[PDB]
DNA sequence: CCGACTGCGCATCAGC
DNA sequence: GCTGATGCGC
DNA sequence: GTCGG
């Protein structure tokens, strides 16, 4: 990668913007810079030039002459040194422990892995399992493990009801050779923006994929999003394999190329979309696509049949999934 | 100079 | 219980 | 922290 050292810096300082200082906005400030930096064909010589790009203004280009002449960041050797910073950042790598708690944590003494797992008294059930799983949700998952996985999650909905459409999204669908976690999207003709003519339907789904062993955690679930943890099956002898976070996203499946795009990312690739829509006078969610009215207030939302579709009505180019890894 | 910054489901809590 | 934040992770 | 008007 050609400009990794900066973008790395960038991401440290947008991780401690959000997590220490709570500043969400210099967070997307940083991530948004990153992004742009990490795109760019050539290897920065100069902030000036880094500058040039939308989302690279004059502080961050002062970063980046500074990370250019010595390798490395004071503010950021700063930070490093910082105990209280340190604990932060280190607590809030717990799924479920953001900024608030781990800084409620870190002024109660508890500043270390040791420290929550004897205090697991004092987390709510999504902390408790992100901790249980701390190890292996640092883990990447090999691409050849979603297959495996994937072929288990389409043959046990399949198995449920065969009308059923799961599809796997993610960086798994923009071709990534590794995934952080595995994101189902799940659709079903029963369920539309017009009605919904059976319950239960997720509930299904994540009822027989904790039948079969697969789905081994919850970390929270209602009527159209699961969020949980899942394993592959390993062999006689052979060692286990690491635990998986899993989403699952039930979208009414009038809805799917806006629940497809959505959910197929990447975060930022969504967020400069939706922010250029918001230009052309549009917004875009995971359902639809609406005009907005000169009072700010969305209308009625235009037909889909494709993601391409999407693109049109903002005048952009259709970028296919795997060149929206931003 | 300064308002605006993508969008939302599920968990948790405060006030009534 | 309901309603409306706030936190969190997508 | 950055940027459009
Ligand atoms: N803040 C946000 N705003 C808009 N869309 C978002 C979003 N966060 C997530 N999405 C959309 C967009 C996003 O692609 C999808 C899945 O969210 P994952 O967190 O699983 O992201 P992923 O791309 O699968 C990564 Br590279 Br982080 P992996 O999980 O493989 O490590 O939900
Ligand atoms: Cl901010
Ligand atoms: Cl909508
Ligand atoms: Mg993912
Ligand atoms: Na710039
Ligand atoms: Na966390
Ligand atoms: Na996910």
């Amino acid at each position: 990668t050609l400009n990794g050292g900066i973008t790395d810096m960038l991401t440290e300082l947008a991780n401690f913007e959000k997590n220490v200082s709570q500043a969400i906005h210099k967070y997307n400030a940083y991530r948004k810079a990153a992004s742009v930096i990490a795109k760019y064909p050539h290897k920065i010589k100069s902030g000036a030039e880094a500058k040039k790009l939308p989302g690279v203004g004059t502080k961050i280009l002062e970063k980046i002459d500074e990370f250019l002449a010595t390798g490395k960041l004071r503010k950021l050797e700063k930070i490093r040194q910082d105990d209280t910073s340190s604990s932060i950042n280190f607590l809030t790598r717990v799924s479920g422990i953001g900024p608030s708690a781990a800084r409620k944590f870190v002024d109660e003494g508890i500043k270390t892995l040791e420290d929550l797992r004897k205090n697991e008294d004092k987390l709510n059930h999504h902390q408790r399992i992100g901790l249980k799983y701390f190890g292996d949700f640092e883990k990447r998952i090999p691409r050849e493990e979603m297959l495996q996985m994937q072929d288990i999650v389409l043959n046990e909905v399949k198995k449920v009801d065969s009308e059923y459409i799961a599809t796997v999204c993610g960086s798994f669908r923009r071709g990534a050779e590794s995934s952080g976690d595995m994101d189902v999207l799940l659709t079903h003709p029963s369920f539309t923006s017009e009605s919904t003519k059976q319950p239960k339907l997720l509930h299904q789904v994540v009822e027989q994929l904790q039948k079969v062993h697969f789905i081994t955690d919850t970390l929270s679930k209602g009527e159209t999003k699961f969020m949980g943890v899942c394993q592959l099956p390993s062999k006689n002898d052979e060692k286990e394999y690491p635990h998986r976070r899993i989403d699952i996203r039930l979208i009414p499946k009038d809805q799917y190329y806006c629940g497809v795009l959505y959910f197929t990312g990447s975060d930022i690739f969504n967020k400069n979309m939706r922010a250029h829509a918001l230009e052309k006078g549009f917004t875009i969610n995971e359902y639809t696509i609406r005009p907005l009215g000169v009072t700010g207030v969305a209308g009625e939302p235009l037909p889909v049949d494709s993601e391409k579709d999407i693109f049109d009505y903002i005048q952009w180019k259709y970028r296919e999934p795997k060149d929206r890894s931003e």
